[PDB]
């Protein structure tokens, strides 16, 4: 039984004296403010709903919040207490406390949070009783508990905050170049009570041995560890059962005589999970009960869904990933925080996934500035096939070498690994040469928690100049991991996002120069006025391809999106284009995490820029493309499948309406095929590509000649072209 | 109240390697100056007491936990460098945006170099790019040249 | 008050890497012998209890810690070798400057060497160039040389003698050439014996069945012996037989088989390790420490 203590709470918040407060006697004897408050949660929501604070979503109200980071939060509840059997255990788990916090029980302490991160797990069974309990949790101010500790030098200076560095919080929230300093507080995930017997399942760890797809049969480890007590010993039996849609796979039975046991299953009749394009991504329902073997009785029950697959990072950014013994070549996003207040994480993230789905993402990269998501983000990259790469929470700096945060780090990584391991979905953790943290302490619990994934103990962003420079064109990494472009977010985003009087950009009306609310869309961390900045680079981008900066909004818009359009997509048709030697791209990135002007290529209210369509139709399973060559173009096919296909396709200049090329072409399986040499045209213009496969019509295009383009002509070829709207 | 430090060796069992060297096995388990317990060229002299000075400190909630300066180039003949400021302080919340640091380059007072930014947070990284500054050498390979580095938390509204 | 084994190991959660062993997952985190759980040569049988020896000891003031002997060197052609003392001891203030160090060298009554020395410091070494002595060696390269080691701290007055350790000790060297060969005296070594496993599921009749167990490894002329990780660590009585008769010793640490990496498990093993070290480090017979 689980009890949800989710729902309306009481939330007191006052300043943070220069002692902190942590008793619940030094909590309602200070000076605050009491609103009703609803967990999950964050204050900042709680506070807008009493109408204290204003939307920080829009203008410069994100600098409003600025105070509060040196409040403390008290929130307070009561509960009934279930009741407890003879040797049950009653257990008070909160999903998410941020984040430094003191726990009480009718009235006795029972934990010192300190995680935001991660789950916090009490032992209640003797500290509470019958009828009206009282939970009652105390933060203090993140932001002050750095002042706890003396740093490094190496820890100061980084673009990640010095507050940030000796506290495990998602190192975004102090603010960064693509999310708001919104640093927060409260209960952001679930707080129930469970009720345990003294026989339970501790951790049911699946471990993939081997795959044979072809005989369609896999060996399956299960690592179990449960609390047994001695008299229950030869007298329970554990109930393995492997399922797919009801159908059942395996069920296989065992006397429990020892509390942990390595049971393998080998098991027939089981397709191997695949990542898009390559297969499909077979589940299994596998389920676990301790069950009693004269009653009956069951006792506990462990059900998730795995998948049947192997993983091997394959060295030569010089490596590819080996999924089943073939080699995948990934094209996928870094994900970034989904909100500022990350209590609304869940509530985006079956939305989110879907972009990544129809993008046709075969990879995506959690980025260490983020938190780690929950268990859903995980189960839906399962269910899609999309592989998970999984950094360990830390973004750009250095870290203390020293003992204590060790520990907290160690404590951190055993909790999420323990977590998350049994996913199929995840292929790689990150580290992100002498550094304790990145070579020992992450290190020793991927040693010894997950041997089955590879630890990585490549970003193209640089002077950010034309797309088609030597610094991107000639960069020799197989797998890159972090690249991105400017895009201009639509014109309604912008109109929600800032004041009336702000949704024109020029200062003054001077084309170039930002008015002080695009400047805090920057983001801007501190409320800092100045003129030029990350802004800028929209403005660049756009006078490298098109000559000039247009003044009309709407003319800037296109002219942005457009720039980012099609460097993104040169980007991906570049590795595309010369594999085998290019291994995968992960770019940066799909979805805003706050109302901004991002380098995302859709914002945080859904506004696809053009960038997304353009993307996705060279993010097909396979896709004919152009790429340049010494003399004049080269059409190619690349296939990310381990099928084979056969088309036909047909390029045409956009402009005179003449064919260039008109042939059929095969794509042989998971490579990239040469189909013909193209002639230099004649200037510049647009080349549009139809193909057609199994029936099936697909779109592409190539821009020819060289910058500067004007942007009108540019505005015909694409119309003409009648692949994207304007 | 202070206890005997040779007596203290005895609560620690030594390794091998600890034991005879020319340094005392009395010194090994203990933070002291091995030449204390003896050597060929300083007598057996243990002693003990109170061997620098004793203060009284007062210090204000903003304070300056440290100022770590730091050279990351320095070009004589133009006479130039780039010096970076390591500095932390304790600065309670409300203190935040209302403080502001002072860095002062100086020299006889001469002032070489002024820098002023609003403490936002309470560890920060100052780089100066510093102008008409001669670089430091050891005897007989240039002068050893020296400059007044000064770094104030001033209040931006009481000039505190 | 001794409560059960089995049950501890509930209050540990494991890595992967101790799950699935042939040692048992109630062995990973408890320092016990891992045959205790059953083997495929030893039964399950847990037991508990006080198997070995409970003594009430009275220290003086003055008292030996410990007493340390090693082999600095050795000439066996010439019968002379160099032993090092590396002496630890529990030293009053009061007594620094009034008690001596009487460290005896003898075989058979007839004195080899004696050196004496003012205890001017709680620990010390003292060198010692022994003339007219034979080396250690293993069965059929030698005869297992043993000499009687003793210290003493007496008082420089009254002559009192506040502690005394005695042992046999072998002068020996032990080099490994590393798939290895061993090298005892500067001589390669051919190594023919067996490997020992527990004397008794109930170790606290391990004791009782030391001298005729040594006994089938004299008849069978091993020259070497290695202790199983499985079993507990012997008693001095065993090294002392294997001391006398000639038999090289290779000790396993009681490993089984994937242990923690953590920080708790590490401080319960380096204490087991170092108990274990001081107390065996004497023994001319242990020739090598392994991992297992």
């Amino acid at each position: 039984s689980e009890q949800s203590l989710n729902g309306r709470w009481t939330l007191k918040f006052f300043p943070q004296p220069a002692v902190p407060v942590m008793t619940i006697e030094g909590a309602e004897a200070a000076n605050g403010i009491v609103v009703d408050a609803v967990v999950p949660g964050n204050v900042e929501i709680d506070m807008e709903a009493a109408g204290l604070v204003e939307d920080p979503m829009v203008g410069n109200n994100i600098y409003k919040l600025r105070p509060y980071e040196g409040y403390q939060w008290y929130y307070s509840r009561t509960f009934a207490a279930p009741v407890v059997t003879e040797g049950q255990r009653l257990v008070l788990h909160f999903g998410g406390i941020d984040t430094f916090a003191e726990v009480y029980v009718n009235g006795i302490k029972v934990g010192s949070a300190d995680n935001m991160l991660i789950e916090h797990d009490y032992d209640i069974t003797s500290v509470v009783k019958e009828g009206e309990n009282r939970l009652d949790v105390i933060i203090r101010s993140s932001v002050m508990e750095a002042q706890n500790h003396f740093l490094g030098t190496l820890s100061i200076g980084n673009f990640s905050n010095e507050e940030s560095a000796p506290v495990r919080r998602a190192p975004s929230t102090y603010g960064w170049d693509i999310m708001p300093r919104l640093v927060s507080a409260g209960l952001w995930r679930d707080v129930t009570l469970r009720v345990e017997n003294p026989v339970t399942i501790v951790d049911a760890n699946w471990v993939t041995l081997s795959v044979n797809p072809k005989a369609r049969e896999a060996s399956e480890s299960l690592y179990l560890q449960t609390r047994l007590p001695f008299e229950m010993h030869d007298k329970v039996k554990a109930v393995i059962t492997i399922s797919r849609d009801g159908r059942q796979i395996l069920r296989k039975e065992a006397l429990m005589r020892k509390f942990a046991n390595l049971f393998t299953l080998n098991l027939s009749g089981v397709d191997a999970w695949w990542p898009r394009g390559y297969g499909e991504p077979a589940l299994y329902t596998a389920e676990v009960s301790l069950v009693d073997v004269t009653s009956g009785k069951i006792y506990d029950t462990k059900t998730s869904k795995i998948g049947f697959r192997t993983v091997k990072l394959e060295l030569d950014g010089q490596f590819q990933f080996i999924i089943n013994g073939e080699p995948v070549f990934a094209k996928g996003t870094n994900w970034v925080p989904l909100d500022a207040l990350h209590s609304r994480d869940a509530s985006h993230v079956e939305e989110a996934v879907q972009l990544m789905v129809e993008m046709n993402c075969n990879i995506v990269r959690c980025w260490g500035g983020n938190v780690y998501e929950d268990t859903h983000f995980f189960e839906l990259c399962d269910k899609y096939g999309i592989m998970v790469w999984q950094d360990f929470a830390m973004g750009c700096g250095n870290y203390s070498q020293r003992d204590n945060f060790a520990a907290a780090l160690e404590k951190e990584a055993i909790s999420v690994v323990v977590k998350l391991r049994n996913h199929p979905s995840l292929i790689l953790w990150s580290g992100n040469n002498n550094d304790r943290v990145s070579r020992q302490v992450l290190s020793r619990v991927i040693y010894e928690f997950d041997p089955t994934r590879p630890y990585l103990p490549n970003h193209l962003w640089g002077p950010r100049g034309y797309y088609k420079d030597p610094f991107y064109t000639e960069n020799p990494s197989q797998f890159v991991s972090e690249i991105g472009y400017h895009g201009c977010p639509n014109r309604e985003t912008l109109e929600r996002m800032f004041s009336p009087d702000s949704v024109n950009p020029w200062q003054n009306g001077v084309v170039g120069m930002w008015n002080d609310e695009w400047q805090t869309k920057a983001n801007r961390i501190y409320d800092d006025k100045f003129q030029g900045g990350r802004n800028d680079l929209m403005t660049n981008q756009v006078r490298i391809i098109f000559g000039e900066v247009p003044a009309d909004l709407d003319d800037f818009i296109f002219a942005s999106q457009s720039v980012q359009a099609e460097a993104m997509k040169f980007f991906v048709e570049l590795w595309r284009g010369r594999r085998p030697y290019r291994t995968g791209i992960i770019w940066w990135n799909i979805r805003d995490g706050w109302p901004l002007l991002s380098d995302a290529i859709s914002d945080y209210w859904g506004g696809k820029k053009q960038a997304f369509y353009y993307m996705q139709n060279v993010h097909h399973d396979v896709c004919c493309l152009i790429n340049p060559a010494a003399n004049g173009y080269m059409l190619k096919v690349d296939n990310n499948t381990l099928k084979d296909f056969e088309g036909v396709v047909e390029v045409k200049d956009v402009a005179s309406g003449k064919q260039v090329f008109k042939g059929k072409f095969v794509s042989k399986a998971n490579q990239m095929s040469e189909i013909a040499t193209l002639p230099m045209q004649k200037g510049q213009g647009m080349l549009v590509i139809s193909y057609r496969i199994e029936g099936n019509e697909y779109f592409n295009h190539y821009l020819y000649g060289e910058p500067p383009y004007k942007l009108d002509q540019y505005r015909k070829w694409v119309k003409k072209c009648g692949i994207y709207e304007l």
